[PDB]
């Protein structure tokens, strides 16, 4: 047993009635003197080791030739230059062990944490030195962090794409089923989770084809998918679809194998119209989807189901399904139970605040179910046929950590450079045989500014996330992050002369957006939360007043701008709660090998204990207020994992998944249950 696992054993080893938080201090700094330290490259100087790591493949040659090397130099001396310390085993640990750059062996390091840093500014900044070092300083002071595939690969020459969310429509034809498994492998290739709509295939029945798929209707295309990836993959599904309780089946713990989907995760997407039908305790039902396709040259989905629905029910020549809406409802509560599956998309809370509407409405999510954006559906055909190309979704993600950016008390400037190095990734994207998400990255310049660290942030601060103080704080620190995110997406259209296509029918343009922002106001309620803004400029209605004048001007370069992902990986090395969400456990136990490590949430300690309250604990109702608030100045959607008791009936998970729709949440992610 390795020493540094030794010490960080010893941090559960009781000494004078406390836990021994210190121990993993020394741990962490065995990790490097006794091994890291030990499994570094030496090189003379910083111009041996870079033209060692192009010359070698290891990064690319351009983006480096773009600066002289004495300006090279002083971004990374401004990288070293602040005495960077991990304060945990596992925040140094997952850094070294999944994001350092390795020897083609695999078998010493080429990387400090520092030389990462160093290449990813130098990648984002394009030759401008100064933005440089102010990218270096943003990432060691840890204020941002890029997300996994931007920070694992920018400046790499062996390498994925620096995308992390990959959003298909898929038309129902077996070439448009052919080609959304293919570009699904490629995109999956380039490091990004791909999330596929199924809601325009036909249901099971409808395919007269002499095909292993035919018969079994989505699920068919589901089987396909979830082989292919043995990035990973997610299908969503109208709840209106008549294979809606075949989607379902797949992950249910006792359904044999020739059904059963392991690997894909899945999710369904609910409107009002389903919500209106269950409230009265009546029968409705599904829909076959090409028979209403045949009927109105319109796809099912495509339709607006609160006006269509009896008429879709009366016209005869569309074919149909009774259902009992309240058991499917129960169904849906039952698996999430079990499984964690489905996830859930209240389309109609998606789309009375989209911005977009008049691009399209929002039909669907991602992987983690916080992307959220109009889309077209193309239509792929053979040879000498031509190809029709519609719009998928794609959005490269960083996160802002909370603790750090009040601390250094940089919301404006962090969200500012997180947007400039979102825009440059977004950029510098060159996606090949995939035109409906190259159509995506080049038309629409979507990105994802998210935020990690607020429980941990709120709990040293002695502020209880279930608090009313809690969600004050948040009100105020999103709607900052939306103000500065806007206004630079504004600039930036201003300089590059540039808006996203058609911004002109956009809320932003029309000024409906700011609505809300000019006639009411989000600075802190009560004066504990007041302090902690203490410094910066909180903006006011006048601010958005001004604000909306200049986006009617020179308009706006994003179509979308924010999104709160999990953060799963990149939380550890930021030591950082993950996301927003509130922290499962007090000290993780994980497997190492033989042995065991633990990690105590980070700033946990004896005197802070209450306010690191775990999860599972806590009033979800609670929770979904505190997400509910911060969803008000996120455009796009939040990942919002639940936190349940088997104790829990039926009954209480649909209050609580109910409640959540009538506070106006957009998704709900995976069901944790203890
Ligand atoms: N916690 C932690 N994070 C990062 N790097 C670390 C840590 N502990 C030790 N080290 C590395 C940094 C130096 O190269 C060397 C001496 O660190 P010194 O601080 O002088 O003991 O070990």
């Amino acid at each position: 047993v390795p020493k540094w696992i030794q010490l960080n054993n010893e941090i559960m080893i009781q000494k004078d009635g406390k836990f021994q938080f210190d121990k993993d201090k020394e741990a962490v700094h065995s990790y490097f003197v006794d091994y890291i330290n030990q499994n570094t490259v030496f090189f003379h100087n910083l111009k041996e080791k870079l033209d060692y790591l192009v010359e070698n493949q290891y990064y690319e040659e351009e983006f480096l030739s773009l600066y002289s090397f004495e300006d090279i130099k002083e971004v990374f001396k401004t990288a070293y230059a602040k005495k960077f310390r991990f304060p945990s085993f596992m925040s140094a640990f997952k850094f070294y062990n999944d994001y350092a750059l390795k020897t083609n062996d695999k078998k010493k390091i080429l990387e400090r944490y520092e030389d990462r840093i160093s290449i990813v500014a130098l990648f984002f900044a394009n030759g401008d030195t100064e933005k440089a070092k102010e990218y270096v300083n943003l990432m060691i002071n840890q204020e941002y962090q890029p997300s996994t595939p931007t920070f694992l690969n920018a400046g790499r020459k062996r390498r994925g794409e620096l995308v992390s969310c990959f959003l298909l429509e898929v038309n129902d034809s077996l070439n448009d089923i052919s080609r959304a498994i293919d570009i699904s492998m490629q995109l999956s290739k380039l490091g990004g989770g791909v999330s596929l709509n199924l809601s325009k295939l036909r249901a099971k029945g409808e395919a007269i084809k002499d095909v292993e798929n035919a018969t079994k209707g989505v699920v068919g295309v589901m089987k396909l998918l979830d082989n292919a990836f043995r990035g990973s993959g997610a299908a969503y599904l109208n709840i209106f679809h008549r294979d809606i309780n075949d989607f379902l089946d797949t992950k249910k713990i006792s359904a044999d194998e020739d059904v059963r989907v392991k690997t894909l995760s899945i999710g369904v997407v609910i409107p009002d119209k389903f919500v209106e039908l269950a409230r009265e305790d009546k029968a409705a039902y599904v829909f076959y989807p090409h028979t209403i396709y045949k009927e109105y040259g319109q796809h099912m989905d495509e339709m607006d189901m609160n006006e269509m629905y009896d008429k879709f029910v009366d016209n005869p020549r569309v074919k149909k399904e009774k259902i009992n809406p309240r058991k499917l409802l129960e169904k849906l509560a039952m698996l999430r139970s079990e499984s964690g599956y489905p996830y859930i998309m209240f389309q109609d809370n998606v789309n009375k605040v989209h911005a977009n509407n008049h691009i399209s409405k929002v039909k669907f999510s991602n992987l983690c179910s916080e992307v959220l954006q109009a889309s077209q559906v193309s239509s792929y055909t053979d040879y000498d046929e031509e190809d029709e190309i519609g719009l998928d979704i794609s959005c490269n993600l960083g996160s802002l950590n909370i603790l750090n950016v009040m601390e250094h008390k940089s919301i404006e400037k962090t969200v500012k450079l997180a947007t400039d190095s979102l825009t440059h990734v977004s950029e510098t994207t060159d996606i090949r045989n995939a035109p409906a998400v190259r159509r995506a990255n080049k038309a629409m310049k979507s990105i994802g500014l998210g935020a990690m660290n607020l429980h941990g942030y709120l709990a040293q601060n002695g502020i209880a996330y279930e608090s009313p103080e809690a969600r004050d704080f948040a009100n105020t620190f999103f709607m900052m992050v939306n103000f500065y995110s806007i206004q630079r997406s504004a600039e930036i259209a201003k300089e590059k002369g540039e808006t996203f296509d058609q911004y002109e029918g956009s809320t932003y343009a029309t000024g409906e957006y700011f609505d809300k922002y000019v006639s009411t106001d989000f600075s802190p309620k009560y004066e504990k939360i007041a302090n902690l803004f203490e410094g910066m400029h909180i903006p006011t209605t006048e601010d958005w007043k001004k604000l909306k004048a200049f986006v009617a001007e020179h308009g706006m370069y994003h179509s979308y701008r924010l999104c709160i992902a999990p953060t799963g990986s990149i939380s550890y090395v930021q030591s950082s709660t993950a996301s927003v969400m509130p922290i499962m456990e007090r000290i993780e136990e994980r497997t190492y090998g033989n042995s065991k490590t633990y990690y105590p949430m980070p700033g946990l300690a004896s005197n802070n204990w209450f306010f690191y309250k775990e999860a599972y604990d806590m009033d979800m109702f609670k929770v979904v207020d505190m997400i509910a608030t911060i969803q008000q100045h996120i455009d796009q959607g939040i990942s919002f994992t639940l936190f349940l008791k088997d104790t829990m009936t039926t009954r209480d998970l649909n209050r609580i998944d109910l409640y959540a729709h009538h506070r106006g949440i957009k998704t709900i992610y995976y069901a944790r249950t203890k």
